[PDB]
């Protein structure tokens, strides 16, 4: 018998520290590895998993060729050993997907998994291994979700949810979801956030999700929610901004709406609120998927003059790919640990990476409340010893 | 302790979702897959497998060449995570079989697996991993069963079995089971069925089994069980027909007899019952194996004058390979879910596709209560990638 | 909580039915499998599983030219799912080991495991994974072991063991283990056997050993064991002899002895008291190592002048490869239902196998009390086919 | 429920038995197998692991050239089944590190995992697969630990860690942790040690590490450790030296210090006190790290003049290479089973390895109170055979 997860409240933590790493693409140099997009990471009672969207195909193979592409029907939100390569050997296909979000209850896993046409695809909800129930696309166009974790409290998990253009006005929705039945959703409110795609959630007594606004927004737009109801909604305070594209720092302090510059397009990223404080996990590039740090800023998270970037952790070199970043938590006795993943993306449409297909590794790291070191873990494959 | 599966009604439903797809070919580009046919899906309380019948050699090697032969030893009844691709690192090898069912009951796995000559097969039923009774062959020619799994209730399982002639008259049984022992057996009654292959069953308090006349009907046979004799039999009522061959819509309404056009051969199918409505799977095209689509007729049970196909689903489309498809059901706390599995044919004898091997993929679907959008979900393969 | 394995009657049967069989050569023609010999089957609660001494090579690859070589510090006993071919993806090594043993005693494994220089090889005990005891060379020949599963009865296991020459008179002795510690052993009499290797067992209330006799007997020695002492010891009289080499049928009846005729060398074959009838596995050549067959001696096992062959069943054509076969038990209830393996021997010496390795698949039969159908299950293989 | 380990007596112990053997790299022909280094064996309740810091890329690869370099972001430390080569199909990773320690508390798993830059390192404290603490760099200077498994007591570990010079005046301390919380830590006292790395630790009531002097020491330093302080320091008096490199036997009796013959650099290795007496692990060349064997010492733990080599058992051939070894237990009842790993290092920078990476395959020994025989338990691999 095991109980739900509680409301914890986030472990105490001042800095980032090394945790696994795949090194999926230097591994996949033989064929063995499965190309994947969009990973993420979450943790049930016994272990921590990478999740990740497959391709249906292997690394360096012709089936390899033009994996850039975001939606297929050949895609699958497979699941394997965390910072192992996923291979046929140790993979676990969970559902049919182009974007897709997990995480455990306490007891079950519960999975949301959209897939077909563009103009009519639906989200399937897997619950313990079984669909338990469906939405089905009310603007018809491109219902997705947010390619990490989603949270669970006191039984019922809460999830974000996107229908309609991905460049301007969308509907945005928080599904409540039990045991594998919906049991009601609510559209984000537009009185502060405007747009909202590929939420990084975790939990700090109430879940907390911050987003990427592909629209008009540099600065990332938040919610608060219970098991019950979204309570608030904003963008990040800080004037240190922290999606791709952005402005150099410092920019505006915008904490209830969108920068309105270099606003578009953008990138799954993450952030952890710490009192009145905020760490931002962002590119080093400001224009590029190049890169990766993750910075505290005092008094980020508030209405305040005072804002400054305290600390500054550089994970992956500006020289070296990144890509998507988010949220996970793992459960810490009376607290939840924050953690976070990084994608690293290899091949198109990076720049001097001359293979034809798409892939990534992953690197994480999670928080101590102890002073880090420091060191760089980037992807680390030779893209010219790679089958194209 | 687990308690013997119930005899529990079937869940409502109004359309079919994706579930787990594998893209076993797309994956098999590297020769790691497996080459199989016959596949299938079937559930315990842990998890939903993927079952087949290998052919005893890896796709795209000289041992794959001329498989598209039906049987010979070197087929296995393999078993792997449901939406992988059966490789030699996650297969489990149940019985030597060219022909199989498998089916929980609740406590433990039943299998049954024929193999052997021609003249003089027999069927092994292992229970537990043991093998545990046996059916030798009475009429001497292909002894076989379902190629989908069979239901057990309260401890007896039921699996139909034919023995003779392809396209002619033959014998066909239904055998109870339990904990691996034979109970009885029971000719299934030629009143109506006039010939009767590869049953797709499912439970709805009772079991039913929708199966394929492989001579003179192009509409599709149907038994009523339970757990102790056939309570019912007949021919799908539905004027629109759902084997492979068939006539165009719409056709004869025939529940008591073969329709006698379009009747031979045949293709393994399913269907579900709903009220006096029935869901019936079918390929697009009416002569071969291609495409795939699932429509519900109104009062299609039964025999009326107000037969109108109220849905059509397209999951697969004309211009792709499809094969065989059967039912199986996942338990949903007091009723039981219905979802089926399509086979997806690549090889030979599909024209145009240039290899000498024969094999399958495989995609799955389940019901929801819900209204479905739409998609295209085949396998996906360039088979001119492929190793011939 | 599990009690240990009780001293169970063998159950009644009347013909061997197909159970498992790996196609290892086969599936291993992409470089994928392990090379082994000396296979064998045992299981335990939950599973049955293949065990083997492997090469350490990859068949096909350059280590694996030579593997003829019966005695390498690469050999480790390895272990496999029943009916799967060994990859590195699915085994476990168990022991250092070129001879080997293995029995579930109801609770634990424990392993016999011969390795080091032929005149100062050590046996090693496991038991549940833990060294716990070992037997020192006594007669500095090549100490050895069953290379078949051993027997287990309320908590001790017995297994038989030589030390000597190969082709003369040796020193054999059966030890007592219980938990992984050596309780005692005896000298095995020599009143009636001359020479030993190689024992098949199995629990018919006392454990029966049928064995191979490498020097004057075409018959087969055996043993009867209790958890205590010896009991018993002889050849198996059915004048129709067992072993190969062997004369032609029917042959002399030697209950006593040794039959002097065609005595040497042998080859490790298994066989079933029933009654005063006894069941026993051959290849069908009286001089080489191809086929393999079933016969059932009617009084076999007595001094009879009543001897004949009531039934045989042929399994493995005389144009197929075989090797070593061996017996082992599934507990079924109140009774040990016999089962048996057969090793299908590939690469040299083989007479137009033209590779440079020698390895085996497995194939597997049980016994129940119906009558059986009929078919072959040969390996398979085109060695044309395979890397060399 | 499991109670934590207890600080059982060493067991009785006369010689060493081959246990487990991986033929890692023979296996990895095919380019199937993970480079590594490091390895070591630690056992929990249900099994015995081989671990090892991986590199990052598989063996033959072109990514595998170089893999020589001692600490990149690409290695992890990996688990993977004892005996079994490490494969993308079986591997687990535990922490990004290039360099570790690991041990079981009784209920769960710790790791000491060291990455990150040179100058600024931090070692991640992994407790149940949650990262619960982490030790900071403290002179800057290649923040490193054991190698092998460290040891826990009544609920708590102990750990050697080493921040300094490698061949000069350096820092060695023991942390305490209980359930992944550091407790606290000790400076190792100077007052006989002079140089720390690499300790090979076990159980003997208290905690015995014998490591290694990279420095001035020909001899190896020791500690004797409770679950509170450090209770004893020295050198191992032993006349006869087990570092390499090291003096022709006998050398100097040297129980209080560093013998200033031969110091620098060193390997890691092993020892077990035995009463009075010491067995301890060499390399068989005095040079180089080639062949290996195990010596006893009569009264070599304490200052004696009666030192005498009562024991020489040769593992591995002095024309064969070795490398690292260190120290294992596993439970036996009322005490605990003294065990042992050797590295078999292949490729650069050993002289006739023509391969441009670095591996290793494994082979262990464990310790009973019989007689042992004798063989040779090398690589195996012919170097020729495999891709560069
Ligand atoms: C990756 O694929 C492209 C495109 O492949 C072509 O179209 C695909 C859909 C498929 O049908 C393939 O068979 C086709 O080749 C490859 O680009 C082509 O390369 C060929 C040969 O050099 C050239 O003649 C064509 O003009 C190219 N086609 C296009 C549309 O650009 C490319 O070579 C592949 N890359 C790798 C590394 O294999
Ligand atoms: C698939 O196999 C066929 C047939 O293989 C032949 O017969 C088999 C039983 C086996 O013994 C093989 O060694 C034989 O080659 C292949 O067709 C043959 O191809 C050869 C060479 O082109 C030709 O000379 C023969 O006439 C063909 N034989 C027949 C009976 O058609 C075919 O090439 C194989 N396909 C692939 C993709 O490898
Ligand atoms: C299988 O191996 C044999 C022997 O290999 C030789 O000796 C081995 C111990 C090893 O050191 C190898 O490098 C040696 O080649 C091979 O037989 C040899 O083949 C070569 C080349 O044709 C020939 O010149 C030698 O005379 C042969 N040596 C002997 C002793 O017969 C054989 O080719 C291998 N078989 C395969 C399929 O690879
Ligand atoms: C192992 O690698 C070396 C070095 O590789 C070179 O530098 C690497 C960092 C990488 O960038 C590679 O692309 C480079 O080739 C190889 O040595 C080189 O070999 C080439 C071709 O013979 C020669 O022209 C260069 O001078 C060499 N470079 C150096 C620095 O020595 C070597 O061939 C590789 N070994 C194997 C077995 O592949
Ligand atoms: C929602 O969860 C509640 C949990 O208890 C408390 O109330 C909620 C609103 C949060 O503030 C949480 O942190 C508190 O601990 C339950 O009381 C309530 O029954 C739940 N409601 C539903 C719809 O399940
Ligand atoms: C068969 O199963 C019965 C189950 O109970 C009920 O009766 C059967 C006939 C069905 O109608 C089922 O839906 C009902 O729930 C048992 O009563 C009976 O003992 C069983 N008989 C055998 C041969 O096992
Ligand atoms: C040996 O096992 C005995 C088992 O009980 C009976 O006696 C033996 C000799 C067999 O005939 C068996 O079939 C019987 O069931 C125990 O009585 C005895 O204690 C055991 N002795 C040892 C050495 O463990
Ligand atoms: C340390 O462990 C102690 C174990 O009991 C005994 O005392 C120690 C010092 C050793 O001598 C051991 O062999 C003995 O069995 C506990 O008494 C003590 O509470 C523990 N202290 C801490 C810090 O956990
Ligand atoms: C369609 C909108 C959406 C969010 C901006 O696009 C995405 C951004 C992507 C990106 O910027 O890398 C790739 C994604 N896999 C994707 N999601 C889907 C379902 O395609
Ligand atoms: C022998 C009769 C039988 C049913 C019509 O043939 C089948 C139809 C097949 C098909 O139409 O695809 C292939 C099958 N694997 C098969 N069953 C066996 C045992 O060979
Ligand atoms: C050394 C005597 C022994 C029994 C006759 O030889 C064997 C017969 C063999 C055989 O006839 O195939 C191969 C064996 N693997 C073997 N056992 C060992 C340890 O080498
Ligand atoms: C930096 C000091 C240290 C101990 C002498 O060097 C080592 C010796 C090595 C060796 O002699 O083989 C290789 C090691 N993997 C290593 N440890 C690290 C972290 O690089
Ligand atoms: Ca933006
Ligand atoms: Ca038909
Ligand atoms: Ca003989
Ligand atoms: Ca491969
Ligand atoms: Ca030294």
């Amino acid at each position: 018998f095991r109980p739900f997860k509680s409301p914890l409240p986030l472990c105490p933590f001042r800095g980032f520290f090394p945790f696994h790493k795949d090194n999926a693409i230097r591994l996949g140099e033989n064929k063995d590895v499965i190309v994947t997009r969009e990973p993420y990471v979450s943790c049930d009672n016994d272990n921590c998993w990478s999740f990740a969207l497959a391709q249906g195909a292997l690394l360096g193979t012709k089936h390899s060729n033009g994996t850039i592409k975001d939606r297929t029907p050949y895609r699958s939100l497979i699941r394997f050993p965390i910072g192992t390569a996923p291979v046929l050997g140790n993979y676990k296909e969970i559902c049919i997907a182009w974007s897709s979000s997990s995480c455990f209850d306490g007891k079950e896993w519960m999975h949301v998994c959209m897939t077909g046409n563009d103009n009519d695809a639906s989200a399937q909800i897997i619950y313990g291994g079984r669909m338990t129930d469906s939405i089905k696309s009310w603007r018809k166009d491109i219902l997705r979700t947010q390619e990490s974790e989603c949270q669970c409290i006191d039984g019922t998990c809460v999830v974000a949810v996107t229908d309609g253009p991905a460049a301007n006005s969308a509907d945005y929705r928080v599904y409540w979801i039990r045991e594998g039945k919906i049991i009601k959703y609510e559209n984000v409110p537009k009185t502060k956030i405007q747009h909202l795609e590929e939420c990084s959630c975790y939990v700090d007594i109430d879940v907390y999700c911050i987003c990427r606004d592909n629209w008009k927004g540099s600065n990332r737009p938040w919610m608060r929610i219970n098991n019950e109801t979204i309570l608030e909604t904003g963008y990040v305070c800080s004037k240190f901004h922290s999606d791709t594209p952005r402005p150099a720092d410092p920019s505006t302090m915008s904490c209830d709406s969108p920068s309105n510059v270099n606003g578009g397009p953008g990138v799954k990223g993450f952030g952890f609120k710490a009192g009145d404080d905020v760490w931002l996990g962002r590119t080093v590039s400001t224009s590029g998927r190049s890169g990766f740090e993750i910075i505290k800023v005092t008094e980020g998270w508030i209405n305040s003059p005072n804002h400054v970037k305290s600390i500054t952790q550089t994970l992956v070199s500006n020289n070296d790919w990144s890509g998507y970043s988010g949220s996970f938590i793992v459960k810490a006795k009376d607290c939840f640990q924050p953690c976070f993943y990084v994608e690293l993306i290899r091949g198109r449409p990076n720049k001097n990476d001359d293979v034809s297909w798409t892939s990534n590794s992953i690197v994480t790291f999670c928080g101590l409340d102890n002073e880090p070191g420091s060191g760089n873990w980037p992807d680390g494959s030779n893209i010219g010893f790679m089958p194209k």
